[PDB]
């Protein structure tokens, strides 16, 4: 679990949101396993505006914070889940590294600011739905 709380904006998997999410509704997109929902209080998390390749994420299931190398944002197979078919999954970066569900939420970050959350992983490998290019969270 987690959120990025930034602005008046709340950003989660689209699949880990919950009804307040949805009754809150700005913006969902199924194909990045994202969902942004309106908040009554101020978020103080900065977003990065960069191409960084290389941050620290959170991870859940160890209880660590972890660096890693990731890909630039691109679409990745995603095999089929409960809350999905089998489909491509865009705006997402992989790296090597530890991950298990419930990791999902998790923050990526660079020295620039939050890049994205854990959507994705096993094998490992741990994949991150990038926010970088959504500008609109911080106007
Ligand atoms: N973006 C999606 O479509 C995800 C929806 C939830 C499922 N999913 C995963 O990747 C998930 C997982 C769960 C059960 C078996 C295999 C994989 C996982 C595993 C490790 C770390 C984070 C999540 C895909
Ligand atoms: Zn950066």
């Amino acid at each position: 679990s987690g959120a990025i709380y930034v602005g008046n904006y709340r950003v989660v998997n689209r699949h880990l949101a919950t009804h307040n999410d949805w009754a809150n509704l700005v913006w969902e997109d199924s194909s990045r396993d994202l969902l942004v929902s309106s908040t009554t209080a101020q978020g103080c998390d900065t977003i990065a505006r960069c191409d960084c390749q290389t941050g620290v994420y959170y991870c859940s299931s160890r209880r660590k914070h972890y660096p890693v190398s990731f890909s630039k944002p691109s679409l990745i197979f995603v095999e089929a889940s409960e809350y999905y078919p089998a489909r491509y999954q865009s705006h997402l970066m992989l790296a090597v590294g530890h991950s298990e569900p419930g990791d999902c939420g998790g923050i990526l970050r660079c020295q620039h600011g939050v890049v994205g959350i854990v959507s994705t992983g096993g094998n490992g490998l741990v994949g991150f739905a990038d926010v970088r290019d959504l500008l609109w969270l911080d106007e």
